[PDB]
């Protein structure tokens, strides 16, 4: 029986289909079918509550593997049995580079969340840095910006000048400086961005649309995941990405309790070979994502080059590049999960305020 996994469409489910989904479905004799969604658990929830669960294995934002497991979407792992050993014999837990944030977590690969422009439309001024991206004097132009306030909030504090400090013990420091005042300054500084006659937003949702804006001229500058305008870049479209600020970010798989493939232990099986060290190492032969494994890692660093022509070197590329990490932030997974339904009140009613004060 087929196995359904659900990603984020374009060419992040591209890299997984072809870097660990096909050789796992032909390997084990379990099909694996892909779905595409936008994040979040709106979906599996309708269907859970609906007695009519079609999902088996979804890959998840960091802070959905928190919440899932609370809310009892998701199975609880144990971790090194579920798990795959590397190939020396590591145990799962040893391999992947860090702790999970909840039981019901498996990681698969980082990614960044950054901005990009386009170098053929932009002029002869070239963004360098996140205060950049909120110039409308020096860059006048629509940016498109994440439809969700999480990673907004984030760049907009740090644009700013309020200090991030990138990974350490404890998380980013930024999250501190996110209590309801820097809320309030995060928010009135995006809606500034967004009011500003030469500034103004589009709100992308899907993956593919940062890119796709910026190919079409429809926004001077948008964030986006690095891996999508990676694979632009290397279709050929003459984006740049701005890595100031950067958010370093990890994504995991969860498993559906009582999909169809739960019972007879399919999706498990499936999920095991996804994550294994090949699988994950196979993956970033098509897209800029750093495995999860240090086995796959490494892995990938003695094949360079490891993109799929043979030419193209992915090390410095991949969000965990120290070039790439010099003013990075950590994303919190346990501060979305805790307060998002506070700040996403709060930023509907900015949104909405943006319409309501908008003349045609
Ligand atoms: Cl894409």
């Amino acid at each position: 029986g087929a196995v359904t996994v659900v990603s984020w469409g374009g060419a992040y489910t591209e890299s997984q289909k072809l870097g660990y989904g096909d050789p796992t479905a032909a390997k084990l004799g379990i099909p694996v079918n892909w779905v595409d969604y936008t994040g979040g658990l709106s979906e599996i929830k309708a269907q859970k509550e609906a007695g009519a669960i079609t999902w088996d294995i979804m890959d998840v934002y960091a802070k959905d593997t928190i919440i899932g497991c609370d809310e009892g979407i998701f199975h609880e792992f144990d971790f090194d049995k579920d798990f795959l050993p590397a190939p020396d014999g590591t145990p799962a837990s040893q391999d992947f580079f860090t702790s999970m944030p909840s039981k019901c977590a498996v990681g698969n690969i980082l990614y960044s969340w950054n901005f990009a422009y386009n170098d053929a439309k932009i002029g002869d001024k070239k963004p360098k840095s996140i205060k950049d991206f909120f110039n409308t004097k020096k860059f006048p132009g629509k940016r498109a910006i994440y439809k969700g306030a999480m990673s907004n909030l984030e760049i907009a504090l740090v644009a700013d000048g309020v200090k991030a400090s990138g990974a350490q013990a404890g998380g980013d420091l930024l999250y501190r400086k996110m209590e309801g005042a820097g809320i309030d300054r995060a928010l009135a500084k995006i809606k500034k961005l967004c009011t500003d006659p030469n500034g103004g937003c589009v709100f992308w949702n899907a993956g593919a649309q940062p890119p796709e804006l910026l190919a079409n001229g429809e926004v001077v500058m948008a964030t986006g995941w690095n891996g999508r305008f990676f694979n632009a870049q290397m279709e050929g479209t003459p984006l740049v990405q701005v890595w100031d600020a950067q958010i370093l970010d990890y994504e995991y798989f969860a498993l559906v309790k009582d999909g169809p493939g739960y019972a007879d232990g399919s999706a498990m099986k499936v999920l095991a070979e996804m994550t294994s060290t090949e699988g994950l190492a196979g993956s970033a032969k098509y897209i800029a994502y750093a495995p999860w494994r240090k086995s796959s890692i490494a892995i990938m660093e003695a094949g360079e080059p490891w993109f799929k022509d043979g030419k193209t070197n992915m090390v410095p590329h991949m969000p965990t590049a120290p070039s790439n990490l010099k003013s990075h932030i950590l994303m919190n997974p346990d501060y979305w999960a805790d307060n998002q339904d506070e700040i996403n009140e709060k930023w509907e009613a900015m949104k909405a305020g943006l319409h309501h004060h908008h003349h045609h």
